[PDB]
């Protein structure tokens, strides 16, 4: 049945609650972003109002064939009225079109649902600074202090310099990047840009990127694999077998593959610095796992919450085990005592 942490008290609203059939008493279904665990259940046969960002609304229409009459896109940073309740969508710094949702309840409670986010100090200067938040529904994906990772900027720097060096040493090397959902486009776009290539991809993936309002996208991507030296493939194909296979398909145009797997966290982060990352190599194929995250590190999450000073926190991730729940509540208490709210 729909879990309580997907329901917004004092409204008829749910968030990211599309897989439970008809939720009893729900008058509006919000969707924070176009990732499958969140949209699971939507299709062309959905007949209730869906509230989301413009970009998420492009993907509902074009990829899932949801009917236009039921898509209600809202502009960001703008006070809007939904079934008599004031709401605002804010940028979540996750994947394209991902938002956080501020709800202003008739009784005077203010609720922030983060969706999926990577907390950033820039959020401290949005509409959030302007009033108090009583309840926070928080993306707790990496809520544990072992989860450190570099800035997105440092990771992109590493990837650009790596690719550029490899291709300039060997002009017959191909670069490949894995993907399984929207998000992390900076990885492959930044590499293509330094190499003066377009990124080549399947028709299904090109269609997906064409929904995302990226400026100058027609200049950066293509479905012609032959004219491109940066190829995107499913994440599943990023391994020695899948890459040898792909290399055979290119018909002796290339003699080396350099491949990137943008993982979330991996346990080499406890020890290793970004400077010090090394590939796994077999023959003429090298594979780099890089820690490009679109979720908050532990410290970024702690700073955001200690800044917001909410009265109650409701976790949305890692809630399935008692040991996880109990550990998270312990960190919430430390943060509160240390900051004095
Ligand atoms: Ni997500």
């Amino acid at each position: 049945t729909c879990p309580f942490y997907k329901k917004i008290p004092g409204t008829g609203f749910t968030v990211d609650a599309f897989q439970y059939g008809v939720v009893e008493g729900c008058t509006a279904y919000f969707l924070t972003h176009f990732h499958s665990d969140h949209y699971a259940g939507l299709s062309k046969h959905f007949t209730f109002p869906v509230y989301c960002s413009e970009i998420t609304g492009n993907l509902l229409k074009n990829k899932l064939h949801v009917q236009e009459q039921y898509i209600h896109p809202l502009p960001l940073d703008t006070e809007c009225i939904v079934n008599g309740v004031k709401v605002v969508l804010l940028d979540a710094n996750h994947c394209p079109g991902a938002v956080m949702i501020l709800f202003y309840l008739p009784n005077g409670t203010v609720i922030l649902h983060t969706g999926d986010f990577r907390a950033d100090p820039s959020m401290e200067r949005s509409l959030l600074a302007d009033q108090k938040v009583h309840m926070l529904y928080l993306d707790t994906t990496y809520c544990s202090p072992e989860y450190t990772f570099p800035s997105q900027q440092e990771v992109i720097r590493f990837a650009i310099n790596t690719a550029f060096e490899a291709v300039t040493l060997n002009p017959h090397a191909l670069v490949v990047c894995g993907t399984y959902s929207i998000g992390k486009e900076k990885v492959f776009l930044a590499i293509a840009d330094v190499l003066g290539s377009k990124v080549g991809m399947s028709q299904e993936k090109y269609k997906t990127l064409q929904c995302l309002n990226i400026p100058e996208i027609n200049s950066l991507i293509t479905t012609d694999m032959c004219s491109s030296l940066v190829h995107l493939l499913p994440m599943m194909q990023i391994n020695f077998k899948g890459l040898q296979s792909h290399l055979k398909k290119c018909g002796g145009k290339y003699n080396q593959i350099l491949a990137f797997r943008p993982t979330g966290w991996t346990h080499s982060n406890k020890f290793t610095r970004i400077a010090d990352v090394i590939p796994q190599t077999k023959g003429n194929i090298s594979i780099y796992g890089i820690p490009y995250s679109e979720h908050s590190s532990y410290l970024e999450m702690k700073r955001f919450v200690q800044w917001l000073k909410p009265q109650k926190i409701i976790p949305t991730v890692n809630v399935g085990t008692w040991k996880s729940r109990s550990t998270m509540e312990k960190y919430f208490r430390e943060w509160k005592l240390e900051a004095g709210y």
